[PDB]
């Protein structure tokens, strides 16, 4: 319907099974709400040995990607998209991933997702090839592989039929009843509807506030929300 | 020789192919730098259908980590470890991952890392099971399999034989000298070891303010670094 089409240019194409293969993506795959096409530099090569890498300007202990495998790969996704494909380059140096940047990327219908390897790729690519650059964290990976199916996963969940607000998740209880002494709060055998509601709500204030106080900060919360916060505060003096 | 063994609970195992078979991590595993062991709480099950969900108490959309199974999956683990292991649930209610933080996690010689599906697990099996909760930023996903083999990657990365400081990476260049117009810095060229040093880390002190600027907040800069940096602004006005 609102379908999503994922071009991706990667020396390890098979990672992406771990995506398209299983779960709630895999599943999202199969009825095609979501398509991931892979691209190999490797495939783009003429020499006998099929080369990938190259050795750095300046000198340095690494390689990069060579240019023209990496170079033609990217030109046979873009045409394989037709217009209107974003095409990111999943970095450190990039804009760091949070919801509202995925929800951001969701609105895009085609994505191409370049992966890089060893020490990365030659920096006029960026320019010539890359229209934005995302991180998923501050943290160095060994490919953008990962980082590259983390984005396709997040996005995935906002496509309609793929499944069935700025606070951490309340605490979930399922049986038994009593585990190792620890009961399940009354409140949620209670079955009145109402009052679960802002028990949860207020667990979810009270765990932002404990844990991350800095995303209370970007919210404007709700009387309520207002409320039930001042509440858990009160208790937890 | 330091070595690293990793635990993993998870519905979809063969995802973590994704790392053991491809790349620095599938030679990791080849070289046995590091092991990837993994449970299945399908495996735990004993009904006739394998059940490894159930209901939320307090009523709610979704479904829950079945508590036997998945409780039975992580003393099995505990088991194999021994002594000393540190067990993590990858969650978004969690510490945020950082290079840090993956320093940290490191020094571990063990590791079990929880994956949580359906809408996660029940509060108290964090309580009895779980060590430390961990998370690879502010996104939502449909599993902790990919946080999982994000965690295992980054932590990978330092362990000895693997491989062959605050601010962001400089650009890179390889083949060709020309590409669409653009051409390599000259100082790449120069064979001029130190004055390539000076531009590198220059770029970096320059990419990391204008990209990143509050990353430069958390650092004591060197005397140099504070020259590179000044001249860098001074160029940008
Ligand atoms: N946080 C992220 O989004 C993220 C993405 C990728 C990534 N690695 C791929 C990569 C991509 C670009 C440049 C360098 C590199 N790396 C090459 C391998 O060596 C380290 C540098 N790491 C983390
Ligand atoms: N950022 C992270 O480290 C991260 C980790 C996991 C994750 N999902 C697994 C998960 C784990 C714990 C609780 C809930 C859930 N989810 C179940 C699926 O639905 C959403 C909630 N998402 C992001």
């Amino acid at each position: 319907g609102s379908h999503m089409w994922i071009g991706v240019i990667s020396l390890f194409p098979e990672m992406f099974k771990a995506i398209t293969e299983f779960g709630v993506t895999g599943r999202a795959v199969k009825h095609n709400l979501l398509k991931v096409e892979c691209w190999n530099p490797r495939d783009f090569t003429f020499d006998k040995h099929k080369t990938v890498d190259d050795r750095p300007y300046g000198g340095g202990p690494g390689m990069l990607m060579m240019v023209q495998p990496l170079r033609d790969a990217i030109h046979t996704a873009k045409a394989a998209a037709g217009e209107g494909a974003k095409v990111i380059y999943l970095s450190p140096q990039g804009r760091k991933l949070d919801q509202g940047g995925v929800t951001e990327l969701a609105q895009n219908q085609k994505l191409i997702l370049v992966c890089g390897r060893y020490e990365g790729i030659d920096e006029r690519l960026i320019q010539t090839e890359i229209d934005e650059e995302w991180s998923i964290g501050d943290y160095v990976l060994t490919g953008g592989e990962l980082p590259a199916m983390t984005l396709i996963d997040a996005v995935a969940r906002f496509i309609p039929g793929v499944l069935g607000d700025g606070l951490l998740d309340c605490p979930h209880y399922t049986r038994p009843e009593v585990l190792e002494g620890l009961t399940v709060p009354p409140v949620l055998m209670s079955g009145h509807h109402e009052e679960i509601r802002k028990w949860r709500l207020k667990q979810s204030l009270q765990r932002t506030w404990l844990r991350r106080p800095e995303l209370l900060e970007g919210l404007a919360l709700t009387d309520e929300q207002r409320k039930l916060l001042k509440e858990a505060q009160a208790e937890h003096n």
